[PDB]
């Protein structure tokens, strides 16, 4: 009899409970949301799943063999106080992934073929004819190449986008110029449309600022350069994004992601031209699938088979 | 010396007398718009690039070899009276083909991911989570599977979705469920998004109607199917699009064509909810492609070689 897995994640109760009905069938599970695990015993615990999890939770669960974050960052736990040196295995799914392209090529093209005046001159009634750059004429910079940029990056050519990537370690992709970090610069100056697929770190916290808007390419075929963050808000300045995008710096924005949400009702992101809001549901975690992801690799695990998806302690993401 | 080309484009004069200037520079142009050409001799004319040509152009150039269409349908010229049996050569061109995959992709993501509610919350400065799901859970029935419809297939395969062709014979496409005409039944019932690229012909004439849209999918992944059209307007009964939209037989649609161009400002399908508009700007055709193109098609021609994209005279397209 393998011990239950601990659940701390704090969102969506009902649905978490409802979930692990059917979840971790040999074994199943502690949900800390449960008043009737106050008191739990978590000697015997050998997986945690977690999302914003109690600060206190490894003193109770003290011999704990494997982390698995509850959702697809992990800045919600990689700062905090006491976390033990055991593996931290990140949440990943084919299914999120795809979506998130969708999301990205959806963005790319809207910038590219003026939905926002097409949407403004259908509300009015008006027929007025748009001219656009073939997709081989605009760079897309993306930032980030791991699991998400990768796929974006693939999309986007097969749409004819020119793509080009940026990473902390440049990362071989045939066919596409690809950057690290000390290039960033370089980088910027050739891209018309910035993607963001960063995780948050100390390192990407306050990093799209104005210095960084005032970096990217001028002279492209989208008149001004637009801002895309599907990544995290925190990342973000979003201040230096209204007076980029009101001082004609950034010719447009599309953001999945904001520094506080939800987003501020009277944020001027709303009703700025040429900027499209998603709250945050790009490409959402959801309940099974994240089960499904821990399931598979304690699985792994348990034929001495290695954990997936690991972060990297040191580099925080 | 080879005789000048006839040109009889009746769009946009001044552009396509400005293009002539660098355009067939081994033999000159004799343009139609130019009162200087009313009594002009076209006894030696081999090539004439024709768009909405007038009534008696054959009877004053009556020993044509060559037809080049100045637009990228046909049904401009192919039910003309005295329109001689020589070859009709399409225009088509690479950047024009892949733009119309920007516009499908793009539509076919903004019904997937609910851009129109999307834009309709942030408008009021709603924070309003959608659920969307992905592409391989939503069939695309792609009618038409000629340049532009199998160029659409690939990219919305890549982009994930389910996709299925029709065409008037069946075409091979490789991992693509395709059927012929009289198949149309049982393709509707397995598609979720209709997107249309057919040319005009009678056969295509009032074509999409109320009884087609009742034959959609009804249990889909979206709820409710969705039609796309980018043909040709006289392909559709736009009333019938309003209706279903209203009754919910369709979900929503995108047109880039109508029945009436430009769209008549009291048309209902304006203000219509899930409902895009273009007004005609999917995939212009444009002067420097075609002129390189008709040039193209003499070269080879002049050299014995085939004449590409020759219409079929019996089919009409
Ligand atoms: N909006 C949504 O719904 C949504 C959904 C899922 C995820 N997300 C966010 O998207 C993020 C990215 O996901 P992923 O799976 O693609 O991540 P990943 O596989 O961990 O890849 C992260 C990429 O970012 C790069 N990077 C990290 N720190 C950097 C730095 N300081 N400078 C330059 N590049 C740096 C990495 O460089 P190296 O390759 O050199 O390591 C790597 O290429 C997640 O962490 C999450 O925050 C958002
Ligand atoms: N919105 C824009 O800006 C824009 C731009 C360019 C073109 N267009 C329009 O798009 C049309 C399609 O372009 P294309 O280059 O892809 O055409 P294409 O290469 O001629 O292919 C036409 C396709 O339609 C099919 N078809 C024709 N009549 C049919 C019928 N009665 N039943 C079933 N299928 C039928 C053909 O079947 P088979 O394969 O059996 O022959 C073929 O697959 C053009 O004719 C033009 O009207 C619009
Ligand atoms: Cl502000
Ligand atoms: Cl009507
Ligand atoms: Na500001
Ligand atoms: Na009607």
């Amino acid at each position: 009899v393998r011990p239950p897995v601990l659940v701390d994640i704090k969102f969506n109760p009902e649905g978490v409970d409802r979930v692990l009905k059917t979840a971790f069938a040999d074994r199943g599970s502690i949900n800390l949301a449960d008043p009737a695990n106050r008191e739990r015993d978590f000697s015997e615990t050998e997986y945690a799943l977690l999302w914003k999890p109690d600060a206190d939770l490894f003193r109770r669960a003290p011999n704990l063999k494997v982390i698995f974050s509850g959702g697809a960052g992990v800045d919600h736990i990689i700062g905090m106080a006491g976390l033990p040196d055991i593996p931290i295995v990140r949440f990943v799914d084919r299914s999120l992934t795809t979506r998130m392209s969708e999301w990205v090529v959806m963005q790319c093209l809207m910038h590219l073929r003026g939905q926002y005046g097409h949407d403004s001159h259908q509300r009015r009634r008006e027929w007025a004819k748009l001219i656009a750059p073939e997709a081989a004429e605009v760079t897309v910079g993306v930032m980030g190449l791991g699991i998400l940029g990768q796929d974006a990056v693939a999309k986007l050519k097969v749409m004819g986008f020119n793509v080009i990537g940026w990473s902390r370690t440049r990362k071989t992709i045939e066919g596409v110029e690809t950057f690290d970090a000390g290039e960033l610069d370089r980088f910027l100056a050739k891209t018309d449309i910035l993607v963001g697929l960063l995780p948050l770190t100390p390192e990407t916290t306050g990093f799209y600022d104005s210095e960084l808007f005032k970096k990217l390419r001028r002279d492209g075929a989208l008149g001004q350069p637009v801002f895309i963050n599907a990544g995290r808000g925190k990342s973000q300045i979003e201040t230096d994004i209204v007076s980029a995008v009101r001082e004609g710096t950034l010719g447009g924005a599309s953001l999945d992601v904001f520094e506080v949400e939800p987003l501020a009702t009277d944020s001027p992101l709303w009703e700025l031209e040429n900027v499209f809001i998603t709250p945050h549901d790009a490409a959402v975690s959801e309940e099974n699938a994240l089960f499904r992801h821990v399931e598979m690799q304690i699985a792994r695990f348990e034929r001495g088979e290695p954990l997936q998806f690991v972060i990297d302690r040191a580099a925080g993401y």
